[PDB]
């Protein structure tokens, strides 16, 4: 039961759109022999499309979590969507992962979603990789990309491969570690960064890569274990996702250093994988476009086995684990088995919801689940008055489920929605009319972003809301929430408000 | 000559690339009659390409500018190459400009060249017209969209325009002046006059086509109203206010209202100081600046130097007064840019642009007057981006590549910094396109090959203290960081960020600039 | 039973005298402790002789452990006491380990071992010797093995400089430098910086080397070893210990245990539980008036138990083993068992022959153990014909004994003595006249080499006797023997007669 | 991988010859579709004979689908290609099938397999054939079986009357009559539909199945499986009835392919790695030809066509190109091939019986059996100088299994032993055509053989000076009692109570 956790590599890609994640994760498929999936992925919006698909086919559950054999290892990929279908699951998943792979267009540098997503992994302090992506294009200088990282997303760089030339004269990587050059030829090995066989093939460049890698070991720090485990430090490689160059050497380097699945906390202990008793928590929940619905768990210790009882810790109810989906690639059944690291599907009717924790008895709560910040606004509303009652039975329900926040702002009886991405709005509307025949209507509001208050002193926090009441309100766990007409309003409240904490995350 | 000047509007497009500066500038040109130029430019690269495809046709210096009549306005447009021809003239050719027009992707907001851009037109307060693209696919909410350019850009914004949904349900836009509504229909805006207006926007009418879009736009006029300013000219004009625009460039729509505020509000050519006194475009004398030079590729070893006119008139053939060279010279066959033309006009105007041919004797902010010697101030060098040793693999070739590059410095293909504590070279440039631009001169007029190296440095400043105490002390701590550029400017190159960030707070009392005058 | 197989390995050291037996050997005795031993291991044949009756058997094999392994050393011996011994010892070896002096490249007996070898296809791993003063380039000592001896050569540890600027080795496996530092520095990696800072341009030649063997030469692949067609080869200086180590890690890790032999019926395994074993070699005391022998014999299968009973196939009867030789260094008295792959020594006098085949019941004559073509050759008379039947009897026994070969010529009634090492006319002259009380008397004949006749074509055979009997023989087994007058007389017949086979070895 | 090995099903049938065991093959390979390969069989000499034809392989072994099943049949020639190679095929099957002659009863050769199946305790089916003429006392046959055959009856089918009166079978556990008509069906035993149309057989009917139930047992699983057990059908493999019945029952309770014990360990057939091993091999007797074909039965993994396997006994690397498939209607041997499923080795002889085959892993499987020889003669030669020949083609021929070897004690001389008349021409002959030697065979007086054990040395060396005579080595180097009688080997085994005297030892 030590080897079946010791072999797993639970991870997700950060990167803002475009960046390569979708070409590279085909790639990493590959070569994990997933031949099925890895054409399906490449096979593919706004985000109406998303949800026409959706409702017919909406084979989007058997894609949220990918897992493969490589080696002798077992990896879980999870899914991080970005596009249409971007919502706060994308960042609330990064807590069920152990590791990070960051995937950056090498054009572009660091962008806005690089930043969010990094920030969301530094909550827990989670280490990552770095594939500099797209070497065959032009691209800025790689010290100037290394550089920006370290200052912007406010970690070590350590360079482990690194680019021969870039765009049309762009000829291989060299491997800092094994002193070898692999060549680019749309993979012929030489070794020794002086083999004069490398000014052979590719003259200047070949005193261009001593340099280059001159500056980088002055300038740079050395892949190291510790650093990289404690997310102070991640190591860099470079390629092309498109034409699986550079992606061999990531991989390796992965199943290599990335950790296995980690021990969690809790509302009372640390609980570690290697525990024989069963235990997971809840951080994602999609449901079917019916009324069932599909909660996804990772297991934080033991094992799974299909048919099982466990415990429903919020329910204080024992249930039994029937049929819950697995992510194997090429399957034709669910597993009989599944084990720490790993992600199942848990189907119910709306008696799961985000942060459950699931034990075999023992009565503990996960920690560190979190709810973000919502980025996205909107008033919520019935043309039919009588409906109040189910529009808010089921605005609580699906802020339960994660599918929305819920604003109840100080001075009014309105209802505000907060987002992270537009396809929340939509997935709203059609649960609420499909689950509880609500109609809803939408409408704009002055509102661009949210903090939670937090103030020990009460004294100040009551002046504070006496003050703020406008722009002040109380979410879906009783929480209360800032609600900046402006990012200048934000600024300037917090400002004047020293002795107030305003905070982007709390948990769930 | 007053009235020449009157009415004149010269400005340039910012934006971050894909935004749709080509496709508005495509639009633009089709309400000024210039058929013919819009499909060109219409039909458009790695920076190698770029140079090939330079190098083939050669044409790309006479729509550097693109000039044609509205109205009863003269438009001058200067290009902004974003893509495989950014370099540092993209950021010059902003002091040439009386106001710009910033193009934002709805999808997108405020992205990197938006905010770099922004800051070149903020060295001179420079009036800033917005314009929210691609309506027609979905947006980032518009409330949002407006907030961020306030908070990043720092400018207050003001809706002239409005938009009615978005994406697949995006109908139109709202004037808020006008109090009218633009009906979004495709296939009625491709002539002017066959598109539907709808007058007030509590109009029955408008409820009836659109539905509850009708509502939702009542309901965000009003949050607009409350939350943002009004158009005012004042704020405008001092670059503190920004009136928004929504449309689809690419279906031509909110275009036309744009380009009619912008006629109409937009300033006309405005006087630029020098060491001296301040020249206004309405002086009887002609002068003017040269803010970018672009090189013939194709034996060739001529140069064409943009010179926008200041005050008074040019005239084809004409006497004029070097200042720099203490010099007369004759000026006999200016490029001009008014789409459509046979050939170069007998006569250009404050405002406009003209391309001054020479063979290397005319500089970057050289000016140009009828006798009067003064030299016009402002003129920027930008810090540069990219930086790059260079070397020759023949010593004895020493002094042409010296040459060469001291020439090119002062044209403005690169910058050219020399270490205190070494004999090397380094070269720095705005964008990437500049290193093959210079490889390719130094080549073809000094008959010098260069080569490249990677070198430690990130970024740069110029160094200023008043106190000489400490700036020399300050040359002996971080000489090994430190450079004269080709002006003969104390330069710091910063090895990285946090190099930058340490070293200028421990030295406070120095002023370090990402500008100077060139 | 089955361990004590898997950790046995025997062996021989082949080589041309003077080329480095004795100092490797000393050299691997001090690997396995054997301090005492490698001391005592470091003329004419009438020297020897005398040194033998004044006081060997005791050193004839050498046993020593190194790590978890067992040794056993046979000795080969080269100089004054070379014999058809030396010869028939590699039948009781599994593998083979060849030095060559790096002055002189392949010699004449380096030539003559591996025939013997080659008899069997003996796995052979190569040492080239004597580094520490100018040699034949490598790629020309390399060259003549594998022209020569017909083997393909496998670098595994290669020189750096020779002679004066001698400066070590490189593994080919490890990618690790060996500094010869007489007085192990090893750096890690031919590319390596600290290399070229230590060696300067015998880095570089190093290098150059390594590329010109990669392309002409193979890599190590232990099939083909073990099939006898590839030996790795490896470098060093046995006098300075230099390279030592790197050979005898190589050898006891791929150097095979004890295999099966084949019998005149099934093939023996050494696994089994039955004890069985052949005589190789028999070295009788020189002491007057003593009849002592000692009957070498290789253990096949089983286990050899002091005082066991034991079944001596081909005079069919039970026989008792109280005190046999053994050959531990060290040792003090001869071990109470040994195991397969182990000789042991069998005291008797006179009962026991070359090729004698012991069991513990089960009735089988171990096969391949062979004669070899006798190189000196002399009549054998004597002076007084009174003792004549006593002569005969002796010549017999001797032959039987391995230590002459007799031949009597189809047309004449002369005796002819067959050697293949000087001293064998000395040991033969001593022992007729010790235990036969007969003084022999040798005459020069007009022989220079022997070959048997081997044809199964009876009327072709008899038109063969008809036109050579003049040069014809029976041996001591009644082998038909062609004595060669002169090299050019046997290429003659030998031509003449293509559907005759003319063997020089045959089963004993 | 999991499902592949749970949906075959490898067996063998055992019977004495002339009880139906062809007829019954046929009717099987219908069910199964193979139509050709079952026409084939039908059209079916003396040793001599059968040297000739096969002068002038791939019906060794028969494979053919059933419903979610698939089905292995390895043969076992009981006539004149009877040989050793018969009982040690059964080491490859994970159950067998019994077919008896109804008039008969068990016979000697009945006796003889069955033995062979207890080594590994095969689980037994049996079938009771030729209802449709006079026949023993079906209650006798089961007691027959039990006593003899040392395995208590489990009937599942029963018949109705016989000979003349053979009307039809019952379904002890369905509970159902099936009518012999040359398919109505009926049920309950007490129906009083049977009295109408069988008439009193209706009633005899009731009376034996109660008597049944009394004297005999009910199928039990897991008895069945432990080889404890057997399941008894009835009925015609002349007629094709009681045999559809056989077939379910077969496909249903009979074992998918069972785990092999190895030197190291238990190795199961789920293992992700390719293993197996050889128990038969079939020499090309053409001419010139020197080509042979290794049987091998897949213990685990799965075979490739063009796969990297490892001939563990030489410590080498080989490639299975195109190994012999058995599958009934194939045009090309197949591509891959799972557990329990029987694959051709092509060589020239390099590979023997008991070969175990990996792919990097080193160990033997066992229980791999020779069986004691039943027919002996003494072989020598008349040109006394292919002496080492003879004896290297018989060794050959040994590790092979066409024969076993026998050196006497006390004298030079070489004895074959062999357990069907066919090995001796197939070894006269394949010494001729593959050693060129020509050996004549002598009778000798030897009727017996027994494998000598006993762990006390000191009455194993008493034994072997007093029976000197009667003992040898064989080609494996055990020692081997051969008895001159019966009554010879009866009294020295009852002098010498502390030896072992087997008629079985592992190759
Ligand atoms: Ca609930
Ligand atoms: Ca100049
Ligand atoms: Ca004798
Ligand atoms: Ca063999």
């Amino acid at each position: 039961v030590e080897k079946q956790t010791a072999m797993r590599r639970t991870f997700a890609i950060i990167s803002h759109p475009d960046a390569g994640k979708t070409t590279l994760t085909e790639k990493l498929l590959l070569f994990g022999g997933a031949i099925q999936l890895a054409g399906t992925i490449k096979s593919r919006h706004a985000t109406s499309d998303w949800m026409e698909l959706e409702k017919q086919r909406g084979i989007s559950v058997t894609t949220s979590v990918m897992q493969f054999p490589y080696k002798d290892y077992l990896i879980n990929l999870l899914d991080t969507p970005g596009h249409a279908d971007f919502t706060e699951d994308t960042y609330r998943t990064l807590t069920a992962v152990d590791s990070a792979l960051m995937v950056i267009d090498a054009a572009k540098g660091v962008e806005p979603r690089t930043i969010k997503l990094m920030e969301v992994c530094r909550l827990r302090h989670t280490p990552i990789m770095t594939f500099i992506n797209k070497m065959d294009r032009d691209t800025r200088p790689s010290i100037e990309l290394l550089d920006e990282i370290e200052s912007i997303l406010r970690i070590h760089c350590a360079p482990v491969t690194w680019p021969i030339g870039m765009g049309k004269y762009f000829k291989g990587i060299y491997h800092l570690i094994e002193d070898a050059i692999y060549l680019y030829q749309p993979s012929e090995r030489i070794e020794g960064i002086n083999n004069p066989e490398l000014d052979k093939k590719l003259g200047d460049l070949a005193s261009e890569l001593r340099n280059e890698i001159e500056l980088v070991k002055g300038a740079s720090h050395p892949f190291e274990r510790e650093g990289y485990l404690k997310g102070e430090l991640t190591p860099i490689f470079f390629g092309s996702a498109i034409n699986n160059f550079g992606v061999g050497e990531l991989l390796d380097a992965f199943v290599k250093e990335a950790p296995p699945p980690q021990g969690r906390e809790t509302n009372s202990r640390l609980v570690k994988p290697e525990e024989e008793k069963f235990s997971g928590f809840v951080f994602k929940i999609q449901a079917n476009m019916h009324r069932d619905r599909i909660a996804f768990l990772r297991i934080a210790s033991g094992q799974y086995q299909k048919g099982m009882k466990a415990y429903h810790v919020r329910l204080k109810k024992e249930i039994q684990i029937n049929n819950a989906l697995t992510f194997m690639a090429g399957k034709r059944e669910n597993a009989e088995e599944a084990w720490p690291g790993d992600i199942i599907g848990l189907h119910n009717h709306g008696t799961i919801q985000i942060g459950d924790t699931f034990t075999q008895g023992e009565r503990f709560k996960f920690t560190g689940i979190p709810n973000f910040a919502s980025e996205l606004f909107r008033l919520v509303r019935l043309k039919d008055p009588l409906k109040q009652k189910a529009l808010l039975k089921g605005l609580t329900q699906l802020s339960e489920e994660g599918a929305t926040q819920l604003f109840r702002p100080l001075d009014s009886n309105e209802l505000i929605l907060g987002a992270v991405g537009l396809l929340q709005f939509d997935v709203v509307a059609y649960r609420l009319e499909n689950e509880y025949n609500v109609k809803c209507v939408y409408e704009s509001v002055n509102v661009v972003t949210a903090r939670w208050v937090i103030c020990d002193d009460k004294a100040v926090l009551e002046r504070f809301n006496q003050e703020q009441s406008r722009n002040l309100a109380y979410d879906g766990g009783g929480h209360l929430t800032y609600l900046a007409p402006s990012r200048v309003n934000l600024e300037i409240t917090m400002e004047k408000w020293p002795e107030i904490q305003f905070s982007e995350t709390r948990e769930h």
